[PDB]
């Protein structure tokens, strides 16, 4: 083991966060170690926007909810109606990843990103969350409206945000185990 | 700075790579720091196939060949018809990363785990590299035949490769640096 490997192994999807806002030295820490992540042809096309304004992340998050209620998925309906449904779950920060549809690995260039904020996070004690409910949502003419105003490229689909913060006070997680047969090594 | 942030900009994509074999207990170490990886519901629906064997690896680039010599594209037909072309690099060791393509974000589970195992296969010393060239070829009838020798599972889709070996003594690598501007922060 080192430091690395046990970070991988430790970080984990947290879903409860403290009020606190993370300092502005870790995000630019964490941000920076999204930029360094592997992209198809170096394009680094992506883009990072860094939404830590609580009030931006709840209109977000109602314009998101609009979205789901023009929806036929029972579950999405659901969250569109909710008067409580917090996509980021009160995360002081959100980062939202967005990168140009061109390739067809576009969104696996963001997913690297995303892995290198997690890891980043987790080894500076800040809990972290893939956000997903954006990328069927962009395109939503209201959500579409916001994301630009907040400085996601027109032209960039959202592949997945990252909720950043401290884990909430007595926010147990399940213990992690992972699924035994997922490796084959051919000698 | 932190041993993960460190590691994770001094990870870089190696291209050229030494003959020996990497040890069995980092192989390990690095397909577990995959396994560990984030994924879409927790579904861990990925298949991690780490092919250790040069004669194996051959006959798959010769296979991957084969399905560019039928393409249009310049540059695939030019690969195909190659007698030096190697997708990997002639690295020891490549890892396949095939997932079931049910989920829209399927490729991106399967980036998370590769990009976990580029920052563990960093944290041990040993060189990495995404190779791409079985996303657009996987279901050619040749290389699909021997994806499935290989232990492939047949309903996946490969959506990456790491090659994994020590970095080939005397490869020099260009500076990194990153692009400038694709963070925005909103306070
Ligand atoms: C592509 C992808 C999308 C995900 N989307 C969400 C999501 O929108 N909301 C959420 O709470 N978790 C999301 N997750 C987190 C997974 O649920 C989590 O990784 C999984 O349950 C394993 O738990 P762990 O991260 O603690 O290891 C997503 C993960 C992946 C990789
Ligand atoms: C989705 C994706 C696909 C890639 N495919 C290849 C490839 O097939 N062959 C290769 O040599 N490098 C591949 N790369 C590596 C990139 O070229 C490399 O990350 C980029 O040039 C930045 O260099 P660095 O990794 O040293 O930071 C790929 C990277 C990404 C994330």
């Amino acid at each position: 083991t080192n430091e690395v490997l046990e970070t991988i192994k430790a970080r984990r999807s947290v879903r409860a966060y403290d009020r606190k806002q993370i300092p502005a030295d870790d995000l630019n820490a964490i941000l920076e170690a999204g930029a360094y992540a592997p992209s198809g042809m170096h394009y680094e096309t992506w883009h990072f926007t860094a939404v830590c304004n609580t009030v931006k992340l709840e209109e977000l998050n109602e314009r998101i909810k609009g979205a789901f209620a023009k929806s036929d998925d029972k579950h999405l309906r659901e969250r569109g109606h909710s008067e409580t449904y917090c996509c980021y779950y009160h995360a002081p920060t959100l980062v939202i990843v967005s990168n140009e549809p061109k390739q067809w690995w576009a969104g696996m260039d963001c997913a690297c990103a995303i892995e290198n904020m997690f890891l980043a996070a987790t080894s500076l004690g800040i809990a972290s969350c893939w956000i997903n409910q954006l990328g069927t949502t962009c395109d939503d003419p209201e959500v579409r409206a916001y994301l630009t105003s907040l400085g996601v490229p027109e032209n960039h689909k959202v592949y997945g945000c990252v909720a950043l913060g401290y884990k909430a006070e007595g926010a147990l997680l399940k213990e992690k185990t992972v699924k035994a047969g997922t490796i084959t090594i051919v000698e």
